[PDB]
């Protein structure tokens, strides 16, 4: 009935309940379980409102009280006629938060209280769109000290399309089809540099050539949008003792912000909704600029250090992965920048999980995404059972809109 | 698309359909509302079934699916447990049992090799003296003077009502922990328990930090005698690392031979409750759970320090750094002592064969994810990239009850 998750590096025990709060089911059954898996009525949108407000207030002080009396009343009337509402103000920054809180991928979380709601529901053009963006971006990147922010972009309608940003981050580096099989720059981000060609932009030919925004306003083709070289603020990458890693020319820039996502609240759904938290070393380091399938410059570096590609064996490969992954460290470091190296992540997620086991007895985690993709044994989590079920409000994916 | 589950890997872009999972006659414990896949764990009418179950996968190996020879062998194990609640295998089906609940389990990279195991039938046993000489062949055998070869033995099943033969040790071998009066502990201490358990049988201790355990072993109901191991047939390894002087001199050392013993062997319903089976290790088992998990012996921190590394903090990664080096210093040393050894990455590299193979095979492989993959250089291998799907299959491999 009620799960008990273990710590192996403790033997501390504990019971998770909160699991019976969610709704939502997921792909694992009682026959066989896919937990690595990356991904997949009029009433009852009422009803995830209702519950979504009872959230809210017990949320506040006012708990199934006297505000909570009427509130749930203005509901009951704006889907009743209209069969879709709107949400205070007050009531989105609390999903918000609350959705960041409920995602079990994100290792971030011990800092979901502190978040920046701006709201753009009244958002129009695209170009209104654009500058959103903007001004997202300027108040995250915080001139290097960077500040967890989610712009709130129009909630989808039951008849008409979606606003949507094309973009699957707000930065992101073009990706480049040669001639000769080859990629230069990003490649998992080949397909979307090409529908910038597409809809007609000047392309380079550089390795981090930072791509325009393709918004889109409802049942509107999509609209291009360079953004203003200040507002990306990037490191170039060197090395505390080698020499010549600077020599490489290797960059990335400070703002990870997902933009791709779909903010699932209180039964309402939001096609755009940008979020930008800050990066934990190790998804520059190890994923972005490792990963076959991307700029994978593990080799480069191993000879560079003068090491062993003949054989596996001589774990060139795990040597590489750490020097660049400590070069993306120092850099931010020395720029003066944001940044979170995978041990002091997880430790303080280790916090967050009794932190939340007290506020709410449990919290859903994808130990696949929250243990570190090198070195994981060496962090705490990796020896922490987790639990991991679907927590309305959430963030969820959504099909690429072409 | 399929009425089965989709299985991408990400690197590749390939997928294929999972469809073995449709024979899952077992139960595990993620359910549509939530997942528990991290979790390390979560006769009458029915033995019959099982067994059933069993012999025609047993004549699917042969291929004389379906014939008379079958469905003698059919009405052969109903004849007996019919009359008598229980069965014996025939010999050539204890090899394939073993074989195949080695296939069968999910946490296993090694399974590449899963049609080269090399099974000793010690079913005839019946004191513990034979316990421990049927065991010393394994090991003698399966050691190998380093160039190791995989094996198993098999010891008399259960029974309604008459004592269990038991091996209480966890593996065939695991260093002393001593628990010292500071508060510490001496040697592995994963073994705390196991170590009492001895002493409190009449071994006098050592006082190293690497001394072998001796064996205890239970006879059915016979509480256990207390076998001791000839030092030369327990192949040890010492470690140095190639570049780095000074590892030679931490006076670390490893064990050749993986013997996991507490566990259980099921097919068919029966079950072998002592029953070990050997490999060779994955260099990151000893240099990185072994060595370096605070719970166990835990030598990062004194590493990084002769490293000259900065453990003040974290952002300098000495953990990461000092692991690498550890791990090197496995490989290196195995390597050198001309004792089997496997790099992650090729162990990976080849467990993605196994599924490749598998796939045209079964039409699946069950799969731990959280298992699967090292404890470092996760992304860094082929696995990580591998979307995978646990279930369970019988034969099979069950963890079990200590003893006491
Ligand atoms: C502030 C410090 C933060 C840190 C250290 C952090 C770190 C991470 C990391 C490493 C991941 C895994 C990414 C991957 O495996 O590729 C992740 C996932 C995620 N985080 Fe954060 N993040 C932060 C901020 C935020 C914020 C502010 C939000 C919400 C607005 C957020 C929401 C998410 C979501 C929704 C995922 C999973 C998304 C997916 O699977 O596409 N994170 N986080
Ligand atoms: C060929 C050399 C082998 C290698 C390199 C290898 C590798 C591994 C590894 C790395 C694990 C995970 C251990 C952990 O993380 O705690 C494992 C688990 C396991 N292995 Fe192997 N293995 C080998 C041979 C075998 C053999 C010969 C058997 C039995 C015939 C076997 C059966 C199992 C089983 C049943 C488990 C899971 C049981 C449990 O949950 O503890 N493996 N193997
Ligand atoms: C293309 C794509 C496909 C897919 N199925 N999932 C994803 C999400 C995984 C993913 C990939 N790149 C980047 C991220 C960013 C995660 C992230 C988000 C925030 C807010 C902060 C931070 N440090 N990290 C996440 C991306
Ligand atoms: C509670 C618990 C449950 C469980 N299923 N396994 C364990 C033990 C985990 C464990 C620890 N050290 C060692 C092993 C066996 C590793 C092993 C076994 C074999 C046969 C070959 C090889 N290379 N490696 C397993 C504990
Ligand atoms: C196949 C596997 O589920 C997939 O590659 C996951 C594994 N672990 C991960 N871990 C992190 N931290 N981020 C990821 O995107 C992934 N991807
Ligand atoms: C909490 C977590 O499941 C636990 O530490 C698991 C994780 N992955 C593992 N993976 C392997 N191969 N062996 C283990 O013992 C573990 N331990
Ligand atoms: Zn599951």
């Amino acid at each position: 009935k009620f799960p008990r998750v273990k710590n192996w590096e403790l033997g501390s025990i504990t019971y998770d309940t909160l699991c019976a709060q969610s709704q939502q089911d997921g792909p694992c059954t009682p026959r066989r379980c896919l937990g690595s898996l990356v991904l997949p009525p009029a009433e009852q949108l009422l009803s995830q409102a209702r519950d979504f407000i009872n959230q809210y207030y017990s949320s506040i002080k006012r708990s199934g009280s006297q505000a909570h009396e009427e509130r749930l009343q203005e509901v009951e009337a704006e889907v009743a006629s209209t069969g879709t509402y709107h949400l205070r103000e007050s009531e989105l920054v609390f999903g918000a938060k609350q959705a960041w809180r409920n995602a079990p991928r994100c290792v971030g979380r011990i800092q979901w209280g502190k978040l920046q709601v701006f709201d753009a529901r009244d958002c129009s053009s695209a170009q209104e769109m654009f500058t959103y963006i903007c001004n997202h971006i300027k108040y995250a990147t915080n001139r290097g000290n960077l500040r967890s922010a989610i712009t709130v972009f129009p909630q989808r309608a039951p008849g008409r399309g979606d606003f949507r940003i094309w973009n699957s981050q707000l930065v992101r580096y073009a990706g480049y089809r040669q001639q000769d099989g080859s990629v230069r720059g990003d490649p998992a981000n080949v397909e979307i540099t090409e529908l910038c060609i597409q809809h007609g932009w000047t392309p380079g030919n550089g390795r981090f050539d930072v791509l325009p925004l393709l918004l889109q306003a409802p049942d509107e083709a999509p609209e291009l949008f360079v953004l203003p070289p200040e507002l990306v603020l990037e490191v170039p990458l060197e090395h505390p003792t080698l020499e010549w890693f600077a020599a490489l020319g290797l960059r990335w820039y400070a703002l990870p912000a997902v933009s791709n996502m779909l903010l699932e609240i209180g039964g309402l759904e939001f096609s755009a909704a940008p979020f930008s938290g800050w990066y934990m070393s190790t998804e520059i380091g190890t994923r972005n600029l490792c990963d076959p399938s991307r700029y994978n410059i593990l080799e480069d570096v191993a000879v560079c250090m003068d090491l062993d590609t003949r054989t596996t064996s001589s774990l060139w490969k795990d040597k590489a992965a750490v020097e660049i992954n400590l070069a993306v460290l120092h850099s931010f470091q020395l720029a003066k920048v944001t940044i979170v190296d995978h041990h002091a992540a997880t430790v303080s997620f280790m916090k967050h999980l009794d932190n939340e086991q007290k506020a709410r007895g449990g919290c859903p985690a994808d130990w696949a995404w929250i243990v570190p993709p090198i070195s994981g044994s060496l962090t705490p989590v990796f020896h922490q059972e987790m639990v991991n079920y679907i927590l309305s409000p959430a963030f969820r994916y959504q099909p690429d809109p072409w």
